């Protein structure tokens, strides 16, 4: 005679019910999961097998977890334990929602965001849109998300990796935010020839204007200046081509090029985020370590795990990892308020002025990077992943924000357009508000 074990729950960070069992009867007694939330982090959660296991998500890779053993006689039942994650409902569900009508609006084929705790890495939203619902039977929701593509699925990066050569440039004391450079419109570089999104004779960009404005050519050119080994050896302290141990299945880890195996050409398209591959976690969390003063923290989902008694153990954290110093990170946040910064002449507006949230040292960067064309092995000329990563704040980090839309037709509030920044803006305004946070002279971007 059989002793069945009851199935842990999965709660968020303040015990929020995720999902738990409920006792009922049919083989007679039936024990009935529950999702109160509906799609609610279903990404992340998962959902149930009809024996009652996980049949995908962490309901399924933390199985052993929260089904804990039968017992039997004789052998006591060890019931499941608890999974306490790192994710805030009220966040979650603010952010999916937000995804979702960025999806709707923008037209693009998927969108997905991620928000981290800027001190600890700890993943306090992650959402894509079309969330599938565990409540209801997998086998009728094909058309439905039922994975995580926040972690599973990396794209080119694009422009929004600069904060690696923006990193590295201050950092080996190679340029300062003030520096007036001379910037031509294209240069050949590793037998290639790169250009910027618009046409320009040599413009005297400030190395804040190269990073503000998002020029390629500057960008090469003070990528020149740090060589390509501190700048391979950046990419991985930065942590790329490397899984976080964030604590979920299917983590992809991306893909960088080892300096070995590069070609002439290589050197002349990593600094801009073309030739490799990243998951939205590990984007969002590159800019966590420049929030936390240049210690990177590898994200987690898992903040602790609660015993059928009811003892509490906390998730062991993860190592610190130094990126950069203070100074440098300090230095990086405010140059990247500029990308934010608005303009009506113009000369001294960033790439994503719909970004910005006035009262706040919002700091951020866009990306627009070309996907490959399945049928050329070639780079599609009007098709893109378009990228947004931020900091709230950059006088006072709190929160890191990644946004992925892929290849919209609008704005990510529905103007025309190709920007993440509209949905960087509504999920770090409302952070602010919802914690009551509260309230310089404008950078240059472009000399004389
Ligand atoms: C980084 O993402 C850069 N983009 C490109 O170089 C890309 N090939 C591209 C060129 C021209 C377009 O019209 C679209 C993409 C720079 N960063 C982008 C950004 O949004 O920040 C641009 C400013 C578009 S160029
Ligand atoms: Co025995
Ligand atoms: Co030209
Ligand atoms: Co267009
Ligand atoms: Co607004």
């Amino acid at each position: 005679d059989v002793q069945p074990a009851a199935r842990g729950s999965i709660v968020d960070r303040n015990n929020d019910r995720l999902a738990f069992t409920i006792e009922a009867r049919a083989a007679e007694r039936q024990d009935l999961r529950q999702y109160p939330g509906g799609s609610l982090a279903a990404n992340v959660v998962g959902g149930i097998d009809w024996d009652g296991h996980g049949l995908l998500g962490l309901e399924d890779s933390l199985d052993a977890v929260l089904a804990g053993t039968d017992g039997s006689v004789r052998h006591k039942a060890v019931h499941g334990s608890t999974v306490v994650l790192t994710l805030d409902n009220d966040i979650q569900f603010y952010v999916q929602q937000q995804v979702q009508q960025a999806k709707n609006l923008s037209g693009a084929h998927n969108v997905s965001a991620v928000v981290l705790d800027a001190k600890t890495g700890e993943v306090l939203a992650m959402a894509n849109d079309n969330t599938f619902d565990p409540s209801q039977d997998i086998g009728r929701q094909g058309d439905k998300q039922l994975g995580n593509p926040a972690v599973s699925s990396p794209f080119e990066p694009g422009s929004v990796n600069k904060i690696v050569a923006a990193s590295a440039v201050i950092e080996h004391g190679l340029s300062s935010p003030d520096e007036v450079l001379q910037v031509p419109g294209s240069i050949q570089m590793g037998g290639v020839t790169v250009h910027d999104a618009w046409e320009h004779g040599v413009m005297p960009y400030t190395t804040t204007g190269v990073f503000g404005k998002s020029s390629n050519v500057g960008t090469l050119m003070l990528s020149q200046r740090v060589g390509p080994e501190r700048y391979y050896d950046m990419l991985r302290k930065f942590g790329l081509g490397q899984r976080t141990g964030v604590g979920l299945p299917g983590e992809s880890a991306g893909l960088v090029p080892p300096i070995d195996q590069w070609s002439g050409s290589t050197f002349a398209n990593l600094p801009i985020g073309q030739g490799l591959s990243m998951t939205l976690l590990q984007m969002t969390g590159m800019y966590q370590a420049i929030a936390n003063d240049g210690v990177r923290v590898p994200p987690r989902i898992i903040k602790a795990t609660v015993a059928p008694d009811g003892s509490r153990t906390e998730e062991p954290r993860p190592d610190d990892i130094r990126v950069v110093s203070a100074q440098t990170a300090q230095t990086v946040r405010q140059m990247l308020r500029a990308v934010v910064q608005r303009d009506p002449m113009g000369y001294q507006q960033g790439t994503g002025p719909t970004a910005g949230v006035p009262g706040y040292q919002m700091a951020g960067k866009t990306g627009t990077a070309q996907q490959i064309n399945p049928g050329c092995g070639c780079y599609f000329d009007d098709v893109y992943w378009i990228t947004f990563a931020g900091i709230a704040t950059a006088d006072n980090p709190r929160y890191v924000i990644g946004i992925m839309l892929d290849n919209p037709a609008r704005n990510s509030d529905g103007a025309p357009g190709h920007s993440a920044a509209p949905l960087f803006h509504n999920i770090a305004g409302w952070l602010m508000q919802r914690e009551n946070v509260p309230l310089g002279p404008p950078l240059v971007l472009q000399a004389t």
